[PDB]
């Protein structure tokens, strides 16, 4: 049971990848949602 990219997650296992992080330029890490890259 994974996920795919564009997936918000909250650990890397939540991703079948391994990408799971969040990357804005207006959410400042501490307190935003990370998303699945692979």
């Amino acid at each position: 049971s994974c996920n795919s990219k564009g997936t918000p997650c909250t650990n890397a296992d939540e991703c079948c990848g391994g990408k799971c992080a969040y990357n804005v330029w207006n959410c400042i890490g501490g307190g935003c949602s990370k998303t699945c890259g692979y």
